[PDB]
């Protein structure tokens, strides 16, 4: 399958499968989450646990809006 892009008003986000495979082999963090994960996800999840706070929290991955957002 295809990568998704995130059409963010400021700048498309990209989220790279392959890289995160890689870089999370807890794939229960995104896998197998409870029905409601797909109506849930907006800019407060992404700009906590759904994508920066997970960065912040393994170390790794952009924390900075240029880094994530990109027109
Ligand atoms: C969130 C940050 C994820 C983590 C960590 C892992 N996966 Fe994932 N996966 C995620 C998304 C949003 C998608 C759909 C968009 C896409 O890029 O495909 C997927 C997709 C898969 C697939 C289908 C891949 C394909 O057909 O090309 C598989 C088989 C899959 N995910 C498995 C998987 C495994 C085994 C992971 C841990 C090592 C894993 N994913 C991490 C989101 C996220
Ligand atoms: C953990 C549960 C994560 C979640 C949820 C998301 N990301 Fe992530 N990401 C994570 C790690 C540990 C890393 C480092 C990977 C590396 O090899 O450096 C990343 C990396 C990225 C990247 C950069 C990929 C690259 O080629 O360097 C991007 C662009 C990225 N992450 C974006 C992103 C978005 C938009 C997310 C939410 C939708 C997201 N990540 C979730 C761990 C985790
Ligand atoms: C990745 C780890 C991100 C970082 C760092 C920042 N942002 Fe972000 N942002 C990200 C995603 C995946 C989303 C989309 C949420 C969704 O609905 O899918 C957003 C959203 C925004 C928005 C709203 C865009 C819209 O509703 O169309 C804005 C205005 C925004 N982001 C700005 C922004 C700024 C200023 C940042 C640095 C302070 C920043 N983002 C960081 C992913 C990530
Ligand atoms: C559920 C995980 C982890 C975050 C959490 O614990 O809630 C999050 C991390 C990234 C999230 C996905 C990002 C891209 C998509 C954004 C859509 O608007 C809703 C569906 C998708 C496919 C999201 C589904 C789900 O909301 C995910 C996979």
């Amino acid at each position: 399958a295809d990568d998704i892009v995130l059409k963010a008003k400021n700048g498309d986000v990209k989220l790279p499968h392959k890289a995160h495979q890689k870089a999370v082999p807890d794939c229960k963090k995104c896998h197998e989450k409870g029905p409601g994960k797909i109506e849930g996800f907006g800019k407060e999840m992404a700009h906590g646990k759904g994508c920066k706070g997970c960065h912040e929290e393994m170390k790794k991955g952009p924390t900075k809006c240029g880094e994530c957002h990109k027109k």
